[PDB]
């Protein structure tokens, strides 16, 4: 019994709100002995009793016990959630609203365990992880209201965001491009991302770059048949998601995105076509709509006319989806939480790298609008970069399109980089 | 349209939430028409726009814009307080739990009315009070 209190005090607080008048007492009862015998500290005081009539609408006291315990009692901590999510299961509906209450103050203490010197207790923060994901999936109805309570908050963590990402990342993986568990970890990410727009960004955008670098090894005729397909195509669902509202920090990270664009326009099934283009349009309105940087009320109404001229005819038609009356309605599905997506006619258009070029350069013309008033911006020579090593690369799938795109941006060419594209062709 | 603007901006908050693509969009352009009309006073920068994919996930941020005009713009609360009620019976389960997020600031500011010198809008407040009771007797699984 010494070594498991942490069990035990969940079975006197999941009690502690019961309907039944004498199964609370009961509860009290277990209470009380628990901070005798265990030293642990609350605020007020306890005594046992027999007799006591405890009220029903007993919510609030659990909470300001659980407050406390947590606070300055944390090596409980992994032995007390791994059972409150067990007991989450059992409950019934009412009782899951309370598990919420007095579960969130926990899970501020897995900052120390999830760098605990990797003594394999790190693989047992990850379980409970895994564990939390399993009842977002399920409990539809309580979906507002989980995320603004466990995600909404665990996602205030610095040091434990980099962990929490990565089972993301995992349990997307097996259910697939259109599986539920994958949709669904989508939006998570929203609300984890809100807490640190500047530390999420910057790290699903660094495993796209990253991916993509590694189609080099096996090269392959398209991507869409290379082995890493599936990983890309997740990982983009992620982008569009976090793109609304600026929670993509574009300030910084404009380079890497429209560099990931020119290489998805036009590439895969119809509902990953209607991401990329509402992927560019809330870019644009970022830019629009952000104060870190102060664009002149000049430059301001170059963006707006580069929003309207991306939702003409001419552009659905650039990126593949003429024949589609709206793209918000083709990117979203209803019943996403319900059942898995369902592709079908894998017949699938073309591409022409003259279309490249039409789209490369009206996303040329948004940047340079902003590098007018942001002094010594770096955008474009990051950008340039990018493209230079990906043209002069052996690639079936990367190469072609890393041409159309390196000259339509360069500035500068010299004698040396001429050889080696007529060698190229030769 | 004027003397409405309590009861309009519950509108474009609760459909925010909604399940419909092209139902937020819609939603998020109203929204902006009304700090433009109505000088109020938000955190971030709103533009209208069509074509935009708003996700479903949108409940963080409606509950960010909802507690700073709480905050910072008051008269509203009254009127904006009466819908918000009357939104509650009408919506679904799911968005039944969206309606308490953003609810919750707007109901310390009844501070002030409840002593607005006997004008008649105490009596006000007290229908407010009376229309919580009732979801309270009603609504036994929350």
């Amino acid at each position: 019994p010494k070594d498991v209190p942490g069990t035990l005090l969940n079975i006197a607080l999941l009690n502690l709100g019961s309907s039944d008048p004498s199964l609370r007492s009961a509860a009290y009862n277990l209470l009380c002995a628990l901070t005798c015998t265990f030293n642990l500290k609350i605020e007020g005081q306890l005594l046992e009793t027999s007799g006591l009539c405890i009220p029903a609408n007993n919510t609030l006291f659990i909470v300001s016990i659980s407050k406390t315990l947590a606070a300055n009692e944390p090596h409980l901590t992994l032995e007390f959630l791994e059972e409150c999510i067990s007991g989450f299961s059992k409950s019934s509906i009412e009782l899951k609203h309370l598990c919420l209450e007095y579960m969130t103050p926990w899970l501020s203490n897995l900052v120390r365990f999830c760098k605990h010197n990797d003594d394999a207790k790190r693989q047992r923060v990850t379980a409970i992880l895994d564990k939390l994901i399993t009842m977002t999936i399920n409990e539809k109805q309580m979906y507002p209201s989980i995320q603004a309570k466990i995600w909404g908050s665990l996602g205030q963590i610095t040091d434990l965001l980099d962990v929490v990402l990565d089972s993301f990342i995992k349990t997307s993986a097996t259910g697939g491009l259109g599986s539920i568990k994958a949709e669904v970890m989508a939006d998570t990410a929203v609300a984890l991302a809100s807490g640190n727009v500047k530390l999420v960004s910057s790290k699903v955008i660094g495993r796209m770059c990253k991916i993509i670098d590694k189609t080099c090894l096996s090269p392959t005729p398209t991507l869409e048949q290379h082995l890493m397909w599936d990983d890309i195509a997740i990982l983009a669902r992620y982008m569009l998601m976090l793109s609304f509202n600026n929670s993509l920090d574009v300030a910084a990270h404009l380079p890497y995105l429209f560099h990931v664009v020119t290489f998805l326009v036009a590439t895969g099934p119809l509902s990953l076509r209607a991401s990329t283009h509402g992927l560019v349009i809330n870019i644009i309105h970022s830019l629009c709509t952000c104060s870190q940087l102060h664009f002149s009320e000049e430059t301001k109404q170059v963006l707006r006319l580069s929003l309207t001229e991306f939702s003409l005819p001419k552009f659905y038609l650039l990126f593949g989806i003429s024949k589609v009356k709206s793209a918000a309605v083709i990117a979203f599905r209803s019943s996403y939480r319900d059942r898995s997506f369902s592709p079908g006619s894998y017949e699938r258009e073309t591409f022409a790298l003259t279309s490249l070029e039409t789209v490369t350069e009206a996303l040329l013309e948004i940047m340079e609008a902003c590098m007018r008033d942001i002094p010594t911006c770096k955008w474009l020579d990051q950008w340039t970069e990018l493209a230079q090593r990906f043209a002069f690369q052996y690639n079936p799938s990367l190469q072609p399109r890393a041409l159309v795109v390196f000259g339509c941006i360069s500035k500068r060419v010299s004698h040396g980089q001429i050889k080696q594209i007529i060698r190229i062709l030769s």
